[PDB]
């Protein structure tokens, strides 16, 4: 698409903001709020349309976990609500194939989810399939060749290395690699042939460090590691570079966004988010 959007996050309570950032000029553009204040959502597209999808609203009058899943059109600038899951996933991750949502983990109070469930826009409705082999919130998700990828996480006692693969044909989850550093809350996607792992809690301190699996050599080799250590931050691709927003650091909830460029193996500060956050849901898709 063309633009980067950055919905809801986290600072001192659960937020509406959606902005946008356009790479190829340096500007923001607030948007339409949220309906609902959430933090730990997943953001996607498809077909044009934004999704949020699951989070929490933490906010003074009591937390609530979020079942919800809410469209954002561009051309209009309005959310509507879409089919609720069957569970809330504070924590989730989110990835997309052939036009389908799939829902991955998260948590419900003290449940950690090892339940999957999957969105066909089309009908509006979810669908559960095969569970993940491990309870995993704070997990990263990415697709590649019509696979899907769940990384990292915590499954209620331990923040993971572990990561697994989902077959869709044959409704069967696999374990992969292992990383070699545990991580819960990283930043997760695809870039060429390779599902990166950028930062994230490994149960000590914030990781600046960043991690790529080769899918057909099935070994994981550190990159370049980001400026800023950071968990909970929101990661896309735009253009064949990876950008990642805000985060948690130990300190401070950070504004700060870099990229990425594989070609260089170096990471670049390009923007400031206008204002600090964690826990954002992220996608690229048209400007509105
Ligand atoms: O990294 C983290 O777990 C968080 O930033 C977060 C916040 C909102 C949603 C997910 C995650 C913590 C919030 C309390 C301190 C940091």
């Amino acid at each position: 698409g063309r633009l980067i959007y950055t919905a809801g996050g986290y600072f001192r309570q659960s937020l509406s903001y959606l902005e946008a950032y356009n790479p190829s000029n340096g500007s923001w553009l607030r948007l339409a709020d949220l309906q609902v204040p959430r933090s730990g959502l997943a953001g996607c597209v498809v077909g044009g349309l934004l999704y949020a999808v699951g989070g929490r609203n933490n906010s003074p009058d009591g937390n609530t976990d979020s079942s919800a899943l809410d469209c954002y059109n561009p051309m209009t600038n309005q959310w509507s609500p879409c089919a609720s899951m069957s569970v809330p996933r504070n924590r989730i991750g989110v990835g997309v194939i052939d036009g389908h949502i799939y829902a991955v983990g998260g948590s419900h109070g003290c449940i950690h989810h090892s339940s999957v469930e999957r969105y066909e826009p089309e009908r509006d409705e979810w669908h559960l399939v095969a569970p993940m082999l491990t309870r995993r919130i704070g997990v990263g998700v990415a697709v590649l060749n019509r696979l899907l990828y769940a990384v990292g996480g915590f499954d209620g006692t331990n923040r993971l290395n572990s990561a697994e693969c989902y077959y869709p044909e044959r409704n069967e989850w696999r374990m992969i690699t292992p990383m070699n550093t545990i991580r819960s809350g990283a930043g997760v996607c695809v870039l060429h042939n390779c599902i990166y792992a950028a930062g994230g809690y490994d149960g000590q301190d914030q990781l600046n460090s960043v991690e790529r699996y080769d899918v057909e050599t099935e070994t994981w080799t550190f990159v370049a590691p980001m400026r800023h250590h950071r968990s909970a931050l929101g990661i896309t691709v735009h253009q064949g570079k990876i950008y990642v927003l805000g985060g948690y650091d130990g300190h401070t909830f950070l504004d700060s966004v870099e990229c990425y460029d594989p070609d260089s193996d170096t990471w670049s500060e390009v923007t400031r988010m206008t204002s600090g956050r964690s826990g954002v849901g992220v996608a690229v898709t048209m400007e509105p």
